[PDB]
């Protein structure tokens, strides 16, 4: 007891994530669950690591300024200040982490204080309600929900409930959190639906956390949209994005938070006791990628114009072979993952020999033992008493080369043909 | 008001990094402040991380394993079982981290609560006084204090209270900080003083953190010696070490904390809700830079070997220059900064233009902008109360080519002017 846990970490779970790759290394099934890339990144970034660690300059691997790599942030201002349509300080308004985890550590642990209320949409991405609580905050939750059922759907039918929303809100809001694209439905909020939290982060003097990670993944005919565009919320507002989703380079973990000065100081008292620096060589490959890219922006050939359409025949590809094999894909508008309804299979299967309190991970379980494709549980990113809404679905990944894509078909293809 | 920092990082400053950092950016000067070399690390090292970067395997650049890459672990267990004479665990009792940055921060915070006392030996790293704050920790220091007046003096002159440790030990001790080889002094504890240490946390059962980043640096005679390895001392000892510090690759953030799997789990924790994950590409380049070190610890080759040699000669050099300027160096036992007494030199400056409450802040200051040389203020090191100790003193470090350590000798020659 003297050395257990700090109080402030009460409901302190493993991540759903260590067990799946236990299982995937025992069976090593045709792996679903993995959100990167089962093939290369981009030559050109992948270069500029190899010339930042080969490099004639002594300090190239030396310690670089805490808040960012000059030339990264100098890149970052540069590339957001065009999106934005504003001039971003590269040496105020930005700030460098590991990852856009710790972006969202910082952000987390600089606004919420004990007792503050933080606003979750789920499902969640994994580590929002974890650093909520660490913090001392109190975690609000409200679904997005499917407003429909059968074949044949996509992300913009999974909806809040407006009135839902609104009671949300008091004098005791202190942030909330929004993940656009979504992780995992692929949910792009078009411009009512941020409108919709815009007027209300207004009125209540709340901070909106924007994950805005999946940026440039956003499929035809969508378009992606920041809130800190919106009226009056830049002075509201800590976007955060990842260079390991920017250039499908996860490996490398280098992030950011943009916003005004005044929001950003809470995230810098925080990351320069926490990590202070991060990894030069890695910062300045990154800054060399997107100088690579400001060059020929409005260029097709531009990635983060291209990977729309790289994933886009892989999108429509899963969701054709899932809705063969009797799920009801959600087709999302960004990102590379697709959530299926596999529920009117569940008198196909048998989890008999399944232990898991929650169907959804029984039936990946299953599915990776039986037949050799692995999936992630969508329950994993609910509250303990909304779990219930992600127990009918599964979380495939098609970031995938075409010919495991194929044999993912033929997989479900086989064991439908017999049963 | 909504949007100030939380209750446990009120009165957060900015550190002396970020604002040294700055300075040294600013006049561009010889930077004897913040500790990297200004040449070159082992080419084995950085010719890894370009391979990782152009590795054909496509996992190589994607996220590797939360607490740890596989084949940095087993390495590190490899190398630290030998050297602390038992079986480390890699699974669960080694975890990597951003740093020993992040390992210290994983630590405090995986392991203080609200009200435990922490207790913090001066001059101490400054990370640990802020550190232990946040956690919700009470701070209890003691000085190091030079036990003679001249002349030269050695950092094993630098000494505890014995009497005045004990007194701080009662039963809300929950953490006893020790940092070996010392920054900024050099000190190296040796037995009697561990066996100090250690007596005192086994009467209380305190925990010992061991912060051992510059255990390879240790100028003969002197000797490093490991805080675990004290009898019953495994069991209450995490032990921190960084590969920027064993390699010289300041700028790649990897460190680690080993310890037993009871004390290690608080932290994988904390890890698991900061920053989840550390760079692939580095942690493999690092892996195969101790794979390549395991192969001949014993050889005048090996870098965990040549380093001392290489900078004794350095320290030397340094301790002659400051001593003939008329300044007191304290001659260090290991790492490679310097501690000296500039006092004799007040009338000889002229601080009365700087804005810093604190003298060596001042003098550090003024040097930099007027002269072209950097330095760090001791001061910073020192807890509120007795920031009067380090007021007479400035750390400057000596991992530097030939060339520059005389370039600095030659600015402190003509500066010593004849006035
Ligand atoms: C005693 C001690 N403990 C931990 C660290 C941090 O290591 P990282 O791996 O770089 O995170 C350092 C790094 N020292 C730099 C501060 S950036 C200096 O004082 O010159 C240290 O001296």
């Amino acid at each position: 007891n003297k050395f257990d846990l700090p109080k402030r970490y009460q409901g302190s779970t493993k991540s759903v994530w260590v067990e799946y790759i236990q299982l995937a290394a025992q069976y090593k099934p045709l792996n679903l669950g993995q959100g990167f890339p089962d093939y290369h990144a981009p030559k050109y970034a992948l270069n500029a690591l190899a010339a930042a660690a080969n490099s004639p300059d002594p300090l190239a691997n030396q310690y670089t300024r805490g808040f960012g790599h000059p030339r990264l942030v100098q890149a970052l201002s540069k590339l957001y200040s065009q999106l934005v349509d504003r001039t971003i300080n590269p040496m105020t308004e930005v700030l460098v982490t590991v990852g856009a985890y710790e972006a969202l550590y910082a952000t987390i642990q600089g606004h919420v204080d004990e007792g503050d209320e933080v606003i979750i949409i789920e499902p969640f991405f994994d580590c929002y309600e974890p650093m909520v609580k660490a913090a001392g905050g109190i975690p609000r939750f409200i679904p997005l929900k499917p407003n429909k059922t059968g074949g044949t759907i996509s992300s913009a039918d999974w909806v809040l409930d407006n009135n839902e929303l609104e009671a949300l809100f008091n004098e005791k809001t202190k942030m909330i959190i929004i993940n656009t694209p979504h992780n995992p439905l692929g949910k792009v909020m078009d411009r009512a639906e941020l409108e919709v939290v815009a007027n209300l982060c207004k009125k209540w003097n709340v901070l909106c956390v924007s994950d805005e990670v999946y940026e440039h993944m956003v499929f035809e005919p969508f378009e992606h949209i920041r809130i800190c565009t919106l009226p009056g919320m830049w002075e509201r507002t800590i976007t955060i994005g990842s260079a390991g989703k920017t250039f499908s380079l996860t490996g490398w973990k280098i992030g950011w938070a943009y916003g005004p000065e005044a929001l950003l100081k809470n995230l810098q008292m925080v990351h320069q006791n926490c990590v202070y620096t991060c990894a030069t060589p890695i910062q300045e490959a990154i800054a060399v990628g997107f100088e690579t890219e400001l060059k020929r922006l409005k260029s097709p050939e531009c990635y983060f114009n291209s990977i729309s359409g790289e994933l886009m025949a892989k999108r429509d590809y899963m969701a054709s072979f899932l809705a063969e094999v009797g799920m009801n894909p959600t087709v999302p508008q960004g990102g590379y993952f697709m959530v299926a309804d596999w529920s009117s299979l569940d008198s196909k299967v048998d989890l008999t020999q399944e232990t898991d309190a929650r169907k959804d991970y029984r039936f990946t379980k299953w599915m990776t033992k039986s037949v050799g494709l692995q999936g992630i549980p969508p329950s994993a990113f609910y509250s303990e008493p909304n779990k219930h809404l992600g127990e009918d679905f599964v979380r495939y990944c098609f970031f995938k080369k075409d010919e495991n894509l194929q044999k993912a078909a033929e997989i479900l293809r086989k064991w439908k043909g017999s049963s």
